[PDB]
């Protein structure tokens, strides 16, 4: 009853816009209990470049946007790669030509681009017609195409009529007669164009709803004409928001990390990204932003898709990441954090100690790559700081006092108070110097939490090492 698809052209990196579009299809499919199809637009890719498809699928599974039908999982409406469907598109292109709805063209791609510019220089519209290509239909050119392994490109006769798109998000989009001209549906190298392959697959795969970025709205005119050519009712269209950077301009390189792979490498969580990606072109009825994946599926709907653009907020994504990172189960937070420590040179053998070190320091990190430098003092002894003159005697006495004591603040704190009062040393300056002895920094977690986690041996060793 309900069938949606994500149709990416794999480049190796799944960007935020793609990830967002795949999420909206996933949520809709899950809510309505329909199917979510993955279609790889690998027409121009080589056999060697299948690793881009492997990386895009990996990133979708990392985000948890699992699909029902696809190149690996299979399905009754396959194959799911456009490279493997070349004969299906050819079969459909020739059918339009036989019905007088399309036609063959023998002009090169280096040419056409010449007459494109000739029409523009002459003030005319850049709209193609069948009579414009008759110049190139000569026996010499047909021989040159045969001898060079080329086929004539198939062009679609664009009819002189109005097309009305009743979009779910954008509403009524009138494409007035004489907007565009004739266009290429099959190229001279035997491969299809995006629009033609898109329509043939949307029909054959029985797509009910096409949810995609609004940058494909112009292309919908070319697709609606093709649906009419094949005499098949088109699917429901939902054109989602354009993702802009924080300054208003289109999201890009200059705005920071743009790929799902880049966020994973920096240390972002899938639940954080998915929740944030959900907010780029949709809102919860009551404006709720911290939603679980179950909450998104339940609350999501096509009537709440914004017709306006989504502005990317890196601070909000990073803050939202910190939220999930702190409320995540410690068992899971440990396995996700461990590689960042190993990459940073800190080796982790004690699993119980590691969970305790992360439980304290998690309140100070928003991203997983921040953990190693923040929690470094808990593993490696810091640089020895010069203990001031009046306290040298106080710090040296602590080795003796704290030797026969249970290693807990309830027993350690009264010993500090006794020695400080006895010597006539103010506590503010003692606790400041003690931080520098144990941590080697001006700030960090509460000293009450740091001291007990480190051993008695680790506490005393750092005092004597700092000055002696
Ligand atoms: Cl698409
Ligand atoms: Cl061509
Ligand atoms: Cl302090």
């Amino acid at each position: 009853m309900v069938r949606v698809r994500f149709a990416p052209s794999p480049t190796g990196f799944l960007h935020v816009g793609g990830a967002r579009t795949a999420l909206f299809n996933f949520l809709f499919a899950r809510k309505e209990k329909g199917k979510f199809i993955l279609r790889i637009e690998d027409t121009d890719l080589e056999r060697s470049e299948r690793e881009y498809e492997e990386k895009l699928m990996e990133s979708l599974r990392w985000l948890g946007l699992l699909w029902d039908e696809g190149p690996d999982v299979g399905g009754d409406h396959g194959p799911y790669r456009q490279s493997e469907r070349v004969e299906i598109y050819r079969e459909h292109a020739e059918r339009l030509v036989k019905e007088g709805k399309a036609y063959y063209v023998y002009a090169y791609p280096e040419e056409i681009e010449e007459m494109r510019e000739k029409l523009l220089s002459e003030g005319k519209a850049p709209h193609y017609s069948q009579e414009m290509f008759e110049k190139f239909d000569t026996p010499e050119r047909r021989r040159e195409y045969e001898e060079k392994g080329l086929r004539p490109a198939v062009f679609f006769k664009m009819p002189r009529k109005d097309y009305v798109l009743n979009d779910v998000v954008k509403g009524e989009v009138v494409f007035k007669t004489g907007a565009i001209g004739d266009f290429v549906i099959m190229r001279s190298n035997g491969l299809p164009t995006y629009n033609f392959a898109c329509v043939v697959d949307d029909m054959l795969m029985e797509i009910t709803h096409v949810i995609r970025g609004d940058d494909h709205l112009s292309n919908t005119l070319r697709q609606l004409a093709l649906y009419e050519a094949f005499e098949k009712a088109p699917p429901v269209f939902a054109h989602v928001s354009t993702i802009l950077g924080p300054d208003g301009k289109k999201l890009s390189k200059r705005h920071g990390a743009t790929s799902v792979e880049a966020f994973r490498d920096m240390g972002y969580l899938p639940e954080a990204l998915v929740n944030y990606l959900a907010l780029l072109g949709w809102s919860h009825p009551e404006g709720k932003e911290l939603l679980t994946l179950e909450e998104l599926i339940s609350s999501f709907s096509l009537d709440r898709l914004s017709p306006n653009p989504a502005i990317f907020d890196p601070q909000k994504l990073k803050w939202m990441n910190g939220y999930y990172l702190r409320n995540m189960p410690i068992e899971k937070l440990a396995e996700l954090a461990k590689p960042f420590f190993e990459k940073a040179g800190i080796k982790i053998i004690d699993e119980e100690y590691f969970k305790k070190v992360l439980e304290i320091t998690k309140e100070r990190v928003e991203v997983l790559s921040e953990f190693p430098e923040e929690s470094r003092f808990f593993f490696e002894d810091p640089a020895p700081v010069e203990i001031p003159e009046e306290m040298k005697e106080v710090f040296s006495q602590l080795k003796e006092e704290l030797q026969n004591v249970r290693w807990t603040m309830e027993e350690i704190t009264p010993v500090f108070k006794k020695v400080l009062k006895q010597h006539g040393v103010k506590p503010k300056e003692f606790y400041m110097t003690l931080r520098r002895v144990l941590t080697g920094r001006e700030e960090g977690p509460e000293l009450v939490n740091i001291i007990p986690l480190l051993g008695k041996e680790i506490f005393l060793r750092r005092i004597e090492r700092s000055l002696g």
